[PDB]
DNA sequence: TAACCGCGTTC
DNA sequence: TCTAGAACGCGGTTA
């Protein structure tokens, strides 16, 4: 009886709209023919798609639909609904029997059911579904939602028990229709999803809505501009702790729309009145901002709702929202009396966060989380306006927030209006044309097109191409609670990824002169395959003809003698060429041309179109056999356990009577502790080669996805590198010009990263949990043929070059300065085709040895011929010459550092800073200024000693910081660069048992400032490492820095009782730190950068106070 | 030493 | 309920 909360809501959200200009309209009717062609003459009002929310109408029980939320040409809104049976399938076992089944379900469920039908969809899973047969399924449709939920309870006894064996009676016998029903199918599909799927609708798109329904306006492509709001409040706080919406209060709230600033005060918290002032951190980034000095927090409340309400937005925006702004006002209308949904239609939903039916509440928090490419060290507002809108928004310590209210309260409207400045124009300038042109093919509303996961975006994509070729969903997929491998239960399994190599370390710089040993047959081999390696760039790297080049036998003898000049001097000591070779959009181009998909991956049993590719599957399991197994299981059988419901009559229960987990999970704990014991090895881990058959005849409605959002992606990485010329090509006196390109190259890189982790998703969902379409097979395949090729092209790097890093598709290296570089045919219309030797010698013999000679494709529907083709898609490409790569070494023997390197261009500025913790977030300052402070150095010097000098230099004034136990920094510089800090996912309870500095900082935090610093995760702990108490592990040592900022009385109580010390007096943090412990961080950092690295390329320990380790010292004095 | 964990990176 | 993947560096504990 649920319907009525539901039919309840909905009225609340009819009101809500109208009040918000969102009265529902209805057409008029028209008995024409419906066509497209004929939309200025079908009555009906047309409107641009703003949002659109699953509803329960009455028809003037609860019939379901969707609201469809429109702006129309005229300045005005209004909503449209929509009105569709939901349904799903029944799948059968014996399609000659289907009207049996038929038959019971229309009595089985006549409570409930309102219609069925008999459809065919193509499943491909089946034998001959490439032939034309499809699948004979029955259609339950239903008038609502909550009667579809109330058959599928019906519906699965009939499938549990249809599985669980059949009672018999009479044992001296020899079918019932309800063994007839297989399966359900396409059961969890969101409502609204199903018709923005089958209707054909999308936010974001043009349509005019008449009584046959949706017409789309192809006409019109350009948004319509919605009204914008973003807003940032600020709270008061107990000093050293964090805001809570019972005892702290709105200070004020900051907000612009649609690029007019406004801010609201609580004058019984700010001091005085804020009189009206600017903000504009860039003259692109107007700030006008208008106050509201309003008396009372309640009086604030009621600005900003009467605001809204007047303003009519269908966009609110936030930075963080949904978790901390939305709660607080929320919360703060409640304990004044005031009801959000009453006022601005504002509530939380199932999931803690706050939505509307006529405004979309657009975190731009979860834009950086999900779609900005940014490194979480970077997802913070400030350093997200500072990469994104180039510049740097107003800073105040938290701690000073509410002091400040009194004190100096125009510095603290400064700052509100900053974060308001940064949030308004990220929004629009980034999250608002991503999210809406993404709604224009995702089938989700700007809420959750923001929010849903990249694997269920992927998921999304794929259901409206699956239903417009008929193809039937798979269900989602599902794990079995316990496999098995050689008798070892398994505790995971997986399959061998990217291949990361680490080969050189050192300086590399385009002046400092490197050895090379160039292998003679390579050369060899380049000029063999040079004729045909240059007509392939020409006609398949450039789609050209070899007719209109007019330079090609200039360009083919300019090659020939560079590289015959190689061949005779093997040994050389040139200058270098730094320069990166990566495959453009790999494992998407590595599906593509293998024709990769799920549905493709078929056993020898049920399947020339067959193409054998191999992958690697790795297993963790435990090394007991299954006869020591079954042993623990039978032990825990006899042992009693405690009952879920804490209070129940019973108080004790066995273990068949625990669910199947709960009783997996306490066998896993025992197989552990009996594996420990009598084999020493809780896990073993095995790597088998496998070998799978990929059909090249399947439905490629998966493949082709994929390829589409390549090719969807590859516009903006275009644009991106066209803009990256159009800027190089720019006198430098011409500003605003740079200035202009270089905000399109900011625009078009950001736009083509979010675009590039939805693509990363379509390889990763294959192995997501609940994917409709698994397959371990084909990631397995993808990532095995990535390794077979960049190490085919390292094999060849190796023998012309030195590669000095390897990372599943890329590979940094140095080349000789006289290797074959780049080059430009000549066409007889003038146009000139670009040609990088070194990557057309890579993209010709990747051609030769992974191209798919088996592609086929249909050719004839109607008569079912395929025809076979060559498909090879997979390309590298190319980055440089850079001016320096610096790459740190590892402080073991014959050990190096993956993932971390630093370049530079040529003009100096970095191009690349990979993995080092000075991008990581939390980590230790002073390594991190270290790092900052360093890496510009390696420019320095004009000889690779000169080099290692200038360097040498930094890090010794650092070491100075250090051996003078910080006496020469101020007070500041050296709590800020002393200080650590690490992130906790979860809260402290849920690391019961384990050591970490974290956790330690944590706990003591607790007991100082109170259990509400626990209770929520993702806790900032900063800390620094004592000094005592002596030979304690450093994990007990981990003393919050809050300490050092408490009432004198709690510090030394603390103090002293953390440092084990009674007697404890000197409270200066100075005397606490342990320097040793700092020293020796320091030590590592300049070790594996400066030291090793330089002995490496053989160069005296240029930093002598960080003694080199017994291994390094041993391998020179030999 | 070597196994192992949490966090946050590079792909 | 909703939920893309694996390989890796490093500080730190623990067989
Ligand atoms: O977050 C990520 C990044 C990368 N990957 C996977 O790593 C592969 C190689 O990682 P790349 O960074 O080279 O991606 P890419 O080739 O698709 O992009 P561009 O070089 O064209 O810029 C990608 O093709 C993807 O499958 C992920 O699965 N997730
Ligand atoms: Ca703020
Ligand atoms: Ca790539
Ligand atoms: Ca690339």
């Amino acid at each position: 009886a649920l319907s009525a909360q539901q039919l309840l809501n909905a009225s609340k959200i009819d009101d809500i709209d109208s009040m918000m200009g969102f009265e529902r309209y209805v057409p008029p009717q028209y008995n024409g023919r419906f066509d497209a062609k004929d939309i200025d003459q079908i009555p009906g009002r047309v409107g641009w798609l703003t949002n659109m929310h699953a509803t329960l109408v009455s028809q003037e029980q609860g019939i379901s639909g969707v609201d469809f939320y429109f702006l129309d040409e005229e300045g005005g809104s209004f909503k449209s609904t929509v009105v569709y049976d939901p349904y799903f399938f029944i799948a059968c076992n014996d399609e000659s029997r289907v009207n049996d089944v038929e038959e019971l379900v229309k009595k089985y469920l006549e409570s409930c059911l309102k219609s069925l039908q008999i459809i065919r969809k193509e499943d491909l899973t089946m034998d001959n579904h490439l032939l034309g047969l499809q699948k004979t399924l029955i259609k339950l449709s239903f008038v609502n939602s909550n009667q579809l939920f109330e058959a599928r309870k019906l519906l699965r006894p009939i499938l549990q028990d249809n599985a669980n064996n059949n009672v018999q009676r009479n044992i001296y016998n020899v079918v019932d229709a309800k063994h007839l029903i297989e399966d359900i199918r396409e059961y969890d599909v969101p409502y609204h999803v199903r018709v923005s799927i089958d209707k054909d609708i999308r936010v974001g798109k043009w349509y005019k809505v008449t009584q046959q329904g949706f017409i789309e306006d192809t006409r019109k492509i350009a948004f319509a501009d919605p009204v914008v709001m973003a807003f940032d409040i600020e709270t008061t706080k107990p000093p050293l702790k964090f805001p809570d919406s019972a005892v702290d209060q709105i200070m004020m709230i900051s907000y612009m729309i649609d690029g007019e600033g406004f801010l609201i005060t609580n004058r019984e918290i700010i001091s005085e009145d804020i009189e009206d002032f600017e903000y504009t951190p860039k003259p692109e980034y107007p700030g006008f901002f208008t106050i509201f000095n309003e008396n009372d927090e309640v009086a604030l409340l009621q600005r900003f709702f009467e605001h809204i309400r007047d303003v009519r937005p269908t966009v609110i925006s936030t930075f963080n929202g949904d978790f901390f702004d939305w709660p607080f006002i929320h919360n703060r209308s409640k304990i004044h009396g005031l009801d959000m949904f009453d006022e601005i239609g504002f509530a939380p939903d199932a999931e803690g966060e706050y939505k509307s039916s006529y405004c979309s509440h657009m975190d731009c928090f979860r834009w950086v989380k999900r779609d900005s490419y940014l490194p979480q060290g970077s997802q913070g507002l400030k350093a997200v306006t500072q990469s994104k809108l180039g510049y740097n928004p107003i800073e105040l310590d938290p701690e000073l927030m509410t002091p400040y209210a009194f004190e100096k309260p125009q510095h603290l409207s400064e700052y509100s209006v900053s974060d308001a400045v940064a949030t308004y124009y990220l929004y629009m300038k980034y999250v608002h044309p991503f999210i809406f042109s993404l709604c224009t093919i995702i089938p989700l509303n700007p809420d959750e097109t923001l929010r849903k996961g990249t694997g269920t975006l992927c998921e999304m994509l794929l259901m409206v191409q699956a239903y417009q070729h008929n193809i039937l969903l798979p269900n989602k997929h599902t794990d079995p609670i316990e496999r098995f491998y050689d008798g070892h239960l398994l505790e995971s399994e997986t399959y061998v990824g990217g291949h990361v190599e680490s080969l050189e370390a050192g300086v590399f710089r385009s002046d400092l002169k490197n050895e090379f040993k160039i292998d003679p047959s390579a050369i060899d081999e380049l000029l063999q395959e040079l004729p045909e390696a240059l007509k392939f760039s020409v006609e398949v790297e450039n789609k050209s003809s070899v007719d209109k080049v007019t330079n090609f036998e200039e360009i083919k003898n300019q090659i020939t003698q560079k590289l015959l000049e190689l061949k005779e001097n093997n040994i050389r000591n040139e200058l270098p060429l730094i320069y990166h070779v990566d495959v453009a959009s790999g494992y998407p181009n590595i599906m593509t041309t293998n024709r990769l998909q799920p549905d493709s991956i078929k056993a020898e049993r049920d399947c020339t179109c067959a193409r054998k590719l191999k992958w690697a599957w790795r297993g963790e399991f435990f090394p007991s056999k299954m006869d020591e197994y079954n042993m623990i299981k039978r032990a825990l059988q006899n042992e009693t356990f405690p009952n879920k419901n804490k209070f129940s009559k019973k108080k004790v229960l066995t273990f068949d009577e625990l669910s199947y987990a709960d009783q997996v999970i306490h066998i896993k704990k025992r197989l552990t502790e009996y594996s420990r014991k009598v084999y020493h090895r809780v896990k073993v881990s095995e790597i088998v080669e496998r070998e799978a058959i990929v059909c090249q005849r399947e439905n490629p409605f998966y493949v082709d996805t994929v390829k589409s959002f390549r090719d969807r992606r590859y516009e903006f990485k275009g644009l991106a590198k066209t803009w990256k010329g159009n800027l190089s090509k720019i006198d430098p006196s011409d500003k605003h010009a740079r200035d202009e390109a270089k905000k399109m190259i900011v625009l078009y890189d950001s736009l083509q990263l979010a675009h590039k982790v939805i693509l990363n998703s379509f390889y990763g969902y294959v192995m997501r949990k609940g994917s409709r379409w698994y397959s371990m097979e084909m990631a397995g395949i993808t990532c095995l043929t990535g390794a077979t090729i960049i190490q085919m092209a390292r094999a060849l790097v190796e023998r012309v070059g030195r590669p000095l890093e390897l990372d599943t598709d890329g590979i940094w290296c140095i080349l000789p300065k006289s290797f074959p570089e780049t080059y430009f045919f000549t066409l007889e219309n003038g146009k000139k085709l670009y040609l990088s030797y070194p990557c057309s010698m890579l993209n010709y013999r990747v051609h030769q040895k992974f191209t798919n000679h088996q592609y086929q494709e249909l050719k004839d529907p109607l008569n079912y011929i395929y025809e076979t083709h060559s498909e090879n898609t997979i390309f590298f490409e190319v980055d440089g010459p850079y001016k320096a790569m610096i790459l740190p070494s590892s402080k073991e023997e014959g050990k190096g550092i993956k993932k971390r390197y630093a370049v530079f261009n040529e003009d100096g500025s970095l191009a690349e800073l990979k993995g080092f913790e000075l991008k990581r977030r939390g980590e230790l300052q002073l390594i991190k200024n270290f790092q900052s402070d360093i890496f510009k150095v390696f420019l320095e010097g004009d000889t690779l000693e000169g080099c290692y000098s200038a360097v040498a230099s930094v890090c010794n004034r650092w070491l100075d910081v250090l051996d003078s136990h910080g006496l020469m920094l101020e007070d500041e510089d050296l709590v800020s660069l002393i200080c650590e800090n690490r992130s906790m996912s979860k809260t402290l309870k849920e690391y019961e048992g384990q050591k970490s500095t974290s956790i330690t900082t944590a706990r003591r935090l607790g007991d100082f400032l109170g259990e509400d610093m626990v209770k929520d995760k993702g806790l900032q702990c900063k800390y620094i490492i004592s000094s005592k108490p002596f030979n304690a592990p450093v994990t007990e040592r981990a003393i919050p820095v809050a300490i050092f900022s408490a009432d004198i009385p709690i510090k030394r109580s603390f103090l002293r009782r953390w440092t084990l010390d009674p007697s404890l007096e000197d409270l200066d943090i100075r005397t606490i730190i342990d320097w040793g412990y700092y020293r020796e961080r320091l030590g590592s950092a300049i070790q594996k950068i400066i030291t090793i690295p330089a002995a490496l390329q053989g160069v005296s320990n240029p930093v002598p106070r960080v003694e080199h380790p017994d291994w390094l010292k041993r391998k020179i004095a030999t």
